Formats: structure tokens, sequence, C-alpha cells
């Protein structure tokens, strides 16, 4: 039977005034004998209007898939409300029901390190820089690379993890042409969390 | 004060007997009053003696960091043996202790799937495609984007989400210029958990 996603906002929406953060509901595995998907929305517990759906795609393997989207203020998301998307369908026992809000807690300031490439990495086609960010609560963070005003893509930021005093880690590491690093340009780590100063602060990163 | 970070290993490294698994521990912010840093390193309690620890660098602002990475044997990690990192320098009032193993727990097998670029998403100069991942316990996971033979760098795998039945989601973001897929090719998204048949799946996606 049909299965649900409810994806929370994206970090770097809710954290900046100029983006729209919102809130995604995702039904996959409907049958092709009954199609039709019905979506509910609540905010705190009730009912709301205003979601988006998108028409049903027939994907790949006989079922169809379903997204609808939420539209979240700012304000709403900071006030711990809660989203409650329900979902029914003929072929379901019952509506499935699923939930998401901001974590409670003090927020916490993450704290940004950089580490340059090491010595037995030095003699390859590439190499790779280091961005660890720890110390940090909630764990909706935004980690990100760039040099010269260019995003840098091939890096990979690991899940945050949990430490030992509520507060959470990861290390986000890119990896770049040893030509680059080599000519001395500079490369920075952007990192986005509501506990930063204007939610942003940068480190940046260089030889010699 | 010194600062201590200390990361599981790779997902991908546990899942397969090729790979190195290795627990990493990571020293910053050691004043240059007192340089000396001293590992020790703990398997269940027991101290054992086979770490590498790399020649402390004097990195940035006028402090040193330090790693020291212990190898751990597959079969260890899956028995759920316990890596204590204990950490000591002159101008802490205790040692450090940071511990990681293993998630206890009825490994549970995660379900993929694949969706197509939007339709008001056609006509820009690039496009997205998503890997939606679900049902999966624990949440180490190994999500990776391909074509051809040739591995995608453009894309950002979310961290794994606490669903209601205590499994995890994510979805895995590929972005690819129009182009390609507009020319028909298949891009392919490669999944590793321990829950999985020969710890590996992949979905495949195209036009038409």
């Amino acid at each position: 039977g049909p299965s649900v996603f409810l994806f929370p906002p994206k970090p770097k929406d809710t954290l900046m005034i100029s983006r729209t953060p919102e809130v995604t509901c995702v039904v996959v595995d409907v049958s092709h004998e009954d199609p039709e998907v019905k979506f509910n929305w609540y905010v705190d517990g009730v009912e709301v209007h205003n979601a988006k759906t998108k028409p049903r795609e027939e994907q790949y393997n006989s079922t169809y898939r379903v997204v609808s989207v939420l539209t979240v203020l700012h304000q709403d998301w900071l006030n711990g409300k809660e989203y409650k998307c329900k979902v029914s369908n003929k072929a379901l026992p019952a509506p499935i029901e699923k939930t998401i809000s901001k974590a409670k807690g003090q927020p916490r300031e993450p704290q940004v390190y950089t580490l340059p490439p090491s010595r037995e990495e030095m003699t390859k086609n590439q190499v790779s820089l280091w961005c660890l960010v720890k110390g940090f609560y909630p764990s909706d963070i935004a980690v990100e690379w760039e040099s010269n005003g260019q995003p840098e893509n091939n890096y990979k930021t690991t899940p945050p993890v949990l430490d030992s005093d509520g507060s959470f880690f990861l290390y986000s590491k890119l990896t770049v042409d040893k030509s680059r690093w080599q000519q001395g340009n500079v490369f920075s780590c952007s990192v986005m969390h509501e506990a930063l100063h204007n939610h942003y602060t940068q480190k940046s990163l260089s030889l010699s």
C-alpha cells in the first residue's frame, strides 16, 4: 500500500527573509486501480487551505506519485507551529498522518574550523579541504563551499552527529584539482545557522 | 581551551570488506604555550596501541591542530564495540573523553524511489532529479548519483530524518544540464546500507 514522506523546510530557506520556506508532502505507490489522493493540511491542528498540489504523475512502474507543497511563514516556524499532512486514498485502512515542527531547545552557536590537505595527499591529481563544525543546536544547518564567488559543487557534508553535550557536529569535505590549491586560490566554507550573528559565518583557506 | 571531535567510520567503509573503516579523533585550539597532545584509545575499555597519529600542524591562528586515526575491523563494528578517544593536554582541567559505536537495534531495509524533473522546471538551463529513500535503520547510509559509469558530483543529500516508525528517510537531489536529460541519458541513484541484499541497490531514471 501507498507511502508518505513529509519533509521539513530547507535550513537556508527559514534563515533568510528573502526565501520561501515550505513543507513537502509526498505520496508514492498509489495504484492504478484507485489513483485519487486527498491531502488535508493542518497548522497546530487547524486545517489550512493554501497548499499547492501538483498534478499526479504516472511514474515508472504502474503506480502514480503525488506531491503537495505548503508554504510556511518564517515567524510560524520559529514559534514552533506544527505542520500535519493527512493523506487519504481508497486503498488505505485509515488515512496516513505525518507531522513536523521546529526542534525545541536553547539554540547554540556553531564553531567553524578549516583544515588544509595532508602531506601524504600532496602527491595526487586531486586534494581535499575540510570544514569542521560543532557545538551547534538545532541540527538544521547549511554548509557550503565556494571560491572566487563561484560555488564549488564537488563537496560532501556528513549528517549532523549528536555530541555528548546535546549539540551537533559534522564535517564538509571539498575536493579540488591540486593545480588550483597550488596556485594560491582562496577557498571559503560558508555556514548558515540560526545561532550565528546575521545567520551567517565564513572561514577561508589558502596555501602558505 | 582545546576541543575534540570523534567521527564514526564512513558508511561505505564498514559495508565493504575491500575498504578500511576508521575512527578519527580531532583536536583543535591547542595553544602555542603547551602544544603537546596525548591520545589514549580504548576498545570496549581496553587500551589499544595501533592508532596512527599525524604530526601536529600550526594551522591558521596561533594554535595547533592534531589528528589521531584508529582502524576498525568490520566484525568489531558489527558486534557493537565501543571506541573511546581520550585526549590529554596541560591546559586541561581533566582529560577529554569521547565515545562512538554502532547504533543498537533491528536493521531495516531502505525503499528507493526516483523522480523526474517537474513541468515548471523544464524551461531552465538546468534540471533536477530526485532520489527518495525511507524505512531504513540505522541512519548510516551511502547514497550516490552516477551516469554512464561517471560519478555525478553536483548532488546534495539531506541528513537522514527520524520518521514516526523509528526508521529514517532523506532525499538526494541531482542537478544536471537540461541538455543531458533531454538527450535520453540514464541517471542512477546507488544506495548502500547494511539491510540491503549485497549491501547495494540501484534505481535508474531517463526521459520518456
